[PDB]
């Protein structure tokens, strides 16, 4: 099975970029034995990376030529990234909470990417001790993944391991922000928690949620701002509450299933878009969590933590995190998620590159909405049903083509074929 490589071309203008794509395709068609793996390395390392950039992520000739023909003709393609190399500024890793995971994700990437494999195995060791079960076996089990005590730690392992894979291509955070359970991953990646201690938090908290809350609630994300959602929650006081404010067009609410169903009818009649969070059968960030305060504080006990080595913008407060003690991890579940606030605080401090470290992008459109009108690069990592190294490399390419430093050459192979 051939391995995908990023094949880079660039020009001073869009028309120059398209001409370079045509020229490379022509050169390849004259030389039938020449593969992407022969030319990728010198195209990154021996050529200037100019103002208008593209990458085709391809494992074979035919797929490279398909991409290059599309690029030459000004069309989009599924393994083609292109852009203006005009983004400067500091880098944020964004860690999702619920609703991004898809059954089967991480298995293919474990096979294809040794840095990701390693991190996943390290996660498996810690989770084996804590939870008993075997991480790699659960990845592909749709029944196990509908249990909150399995999904949350699996989700944590995958996002932590994707962050490690980003780091291996030189994409490291200047700051991190984690939405809901993502805050635990963010804290670990920032150096405030060991892998073991972060895993223990997620494992203990998710098991408690499953024992006490699962089956007693639901969560719903709505395409609207919090002012509008708050107006529509008139008459739902203490039945459906705001659980997250993600952006000007993304707000999540939480409550008992029936009550949330009643609110969906309110939305439906007004032609408003909304969806239940996949993997969530409980009312996060609601008064239902109050009961899970005493047992959580006891189970967690004293948290082993230290000062984060880079800024951690909490979605509990919307500000730089203070003490990450048991009470913080309680409030991480009880209090509404202040995601928009945290992202806005980073935008106001010169952050312009946002990498969602997720199986599928769930917060990128909110980051984009918040970032306007600044020049910013906003990317995810994987997508639903696209868990290969090829999808990872396309996300890395999406950064490259906006002028963000990333070591694509790490995965470009050992080719020496010129021009």
């Amino acid at each position: 099975v051939p391995v995908p490589v990023p094949v880079a071309v660039s020009g001073a203008t869009t028309a120059g970029l398209r001409a370079q794509a045509a020229r490379l395709a022509g050169h390849l068609r004259e030389r039938p034995a020449l593969g992407p793996e022969a030319v990728a390395r010198p195209l990154l390392l021996s050529r200037a990376q100019r103002e208008r950039r593209a990458v085709v992520v391809a494992a074979d000739r035919d797929s490279l030529l398909t991409g290059l023909d599309a690029l030459a003709g000004g069309e989009a393609g599924p393994r083609l990234a292109s852009g203006a190399a005009d983004v400067t500024g500091r880098v944020v890793l964004v860690f999702p909470g619920q609703g991004a995971h898809w059954t089967g994700v991480a298995e293919r990437l474990w096979r294809e990417a040794p840095v990701f494999a390693d991190s996943m195995a390290r996660c498996a060791d810690v989770l084996r001790d804590l939870a008993g079960w075997e991480l790699r076996e659960v990845l592909v089990d749709p029944v196990a993944l509908e249990r909150v005590d399995v999904l949350q730690p699996v989700s944590f392992a995958v996002v932590v391991s994707l962050a490690a894979l980003w780091a291996s291509v030189g994409v490291r955070p200047d700051a991190v922000v984690g939405h809901s359970q993502g805050e635990v991953a963010a804290a670990h990646v920032a150096g405030a928690l060991t892998l073991a201690e972060a895993a223990r938090i997620v494992v203990l908290r998710s098991a408690l949620i499953a024992r006490e809350l699962s089956g007693r609630g639901a969560m719903l994300t709505v395409v609207a701002d919090v002012e509008r959602v708050t107006a529509l929650l008139a008459g739902f006081e203490g039945r459906v509450c705001v659980a997250a404010v993600n952006g000007p067009a993304s707000v999540t609410v939480s409550g008992e299933d029936g009550a949330v169903r009643e609110f969906e009818r309110v939305l439906s009649a007004r032609r408003m878009l909304r969806w239940r969070l996949p993997g969530v059968d409980f009312a996060g960030h609601s008064p239902q969590v109050d009961a899970l305060r005493a047992e959580l504080l006891a189970a967690l006990g004293d948290i082993a933590s230290r000062e984060p080595e880079i800024p951690l913008l909490s979605t509990v407060t919307g500000e730089p995190a203070t003490r990450l003690d048991a009470e913080h991890w309680y409030r991480n579940l009880r209090e509404p998620v202040r995601f928009a606030d945290a992202v806005t605080a980073l935008l106001d401090r010169g952050h312009r590159v946002f990498v969602e470290v997720s199986p599928h992008p769930v917060l990128t459109t909110s980051v984009v909405d918040l970032a306007a009108p600044h020049r910013t690069a906003v990317v995810g990592t994987l997508r639903r049903d696209e868990g290969g190294l090829d999808r990872f490399l396309l996300s890395a390419a999406e950064l490259h083509v906006r002028g963000v430093p990333v070591d694509l050459a790490r995965h470009a192979g050992a080719g020496t074929a010129e021009v």
